[PDB]
């Protein structure tokens, strides 16, 4: 089997993407932030504190034939940003873009944090990260991805983010006409049970590439590009008067600037992300102050490939015994 959706960036700054998911019988259509940083599938639902919901569409499990209550599970999680869930746990029928998976576990939220119930845009989130970090208890639940890999032509999903535009996540398929040039695969690390894997190095616009191992995860469910203090510094400074604000919570540029691009190195292949995909736009509205794409991973534990680096390149999360990484042009 296969599948395909379309993801559509929530806003003119593409802040987070939407893919529409159907659960449950008859469908009930969530759109939902596919994560490759996380692992639990999670919706706004009926369940939900009624304050803590403001313009989210909701899962009714009570209006699904095919729902049952996983009896006695729970789930909890708090994510790098400093928001959280959590609740109890369904089974149910869930499909994406004509893939459809029996059985799979949907956790509905009774308590959700501020961010997510001022984002009326994201009913919830489907995690495509690696199933030792999902928070179900007292039994861990597999990902989307993982109970529908058996039954895939290939055990591997796509992601294919636009910049401004909408993008295409697939599953079980390879499309050879959404890439330039070749695929460049890489070794991933499972141990954090993250897409982990190691870039080969960086350049600033026009710059010399600098040959130098960083450590990172690709992760869908992040917007921005972190990296280490010393890339990020090298970066800005070549943009007239960017700096880091503290009161801001990063480096800031003036709008009037035109960004330099910033490739990444994967194996010998080189992806460039165009300076444009690192503008996020005035830092509070009618400021000339505007706020960065690449900011520091530091203090953050790791390295993040979020949405500005994976949006500049077709992305292969290959799911074989061994996963790998791929990444091409397009």
């Amino acid at each position: 089997s296969t599948g395909s959706a379309t993801t559509t960036p929530i806003d003119s700054l593409d802040d987070a993407y939407i893919t529409p998911v159907q659960i449950g019988t008859p469908a009930q259509t969530l759109n939902l932030d596919f994560d490759t940083g996380s692992s639990d599938l999670w919706v706004f639902s009926s369940e939900t504190t009624a304050s803590e919901v403001d313009g989210q569409t909701i899962y009714t499990p009570s209006k699904s034939t095919t729902a049952k209550l996983l009896s006695g599970a729970t789930w909890s999680i708090s994510y790098g940003d400093g928001s959280s869930s959590s609740g109890d746990v369904y089974t149910d029928t869930v499909s994406v873009g004509g893939l459809t998976v029996t059985g799979q576990a949907v956790e509905s939220a009774k308590k959700v944090s501020s961010s997510f119930t001022e984002d009326s845009t994201i009913d919830g989130l489907l995690g495509l990260a690696f199933s030792t970090l999902n928070t179900v208890s007292p039994t861990q639940q597999k990902t989307f991805f993982d109970n529908a890999k058996a039954s895939l032509d290939s055990p591997v999903f796509t992601a294919d983010l636009g910049y401004h535009a909408p993008g295409t996540y697939n599953f079980g398929f390879i499309d050879t006409t959404a890439y330039t040039g070749s695929i460049t695969y890489t070794a991933v690390s499972t141990k954090q049970g993250f897409w982990e894997w190691t870039s080969t190095g960086y350049a600033v616009g026009s710059g010399t590439f600098k040959s130098t191992s960083i450590d990172g995860i690709a992760d869908t469910g992040t917007t921005l590009l972190y990296l280490p203090a010393t890339v990020v510094s090298a970066y800005w400074a070549q943009v007239s008067g960017a700096k880091s604000s503290s009161s801001v919570g990063g480096y800031v540029f003036p709008c009037s600037a035109t960004l330099p691009s910033f490739t990444f190195g994967v194996g010998s292949a080189r992806i460039v992300i165009p300076g444009d995909y690192i503008d996020f736009g005035p830092i509070s509205t009618g400021s000339s102050s505007c706020f960065g794409g690449i900011q520091s991973s530091a203090g953050i534990g790791i390295n993040i490939f979020g949405d500005v680096a994976l949006k500049a390149a077709f992305v292969v999360f290959n799911g074989a015994t061994t996963p790998t990484l791929g990444f091409a042009s397009k």
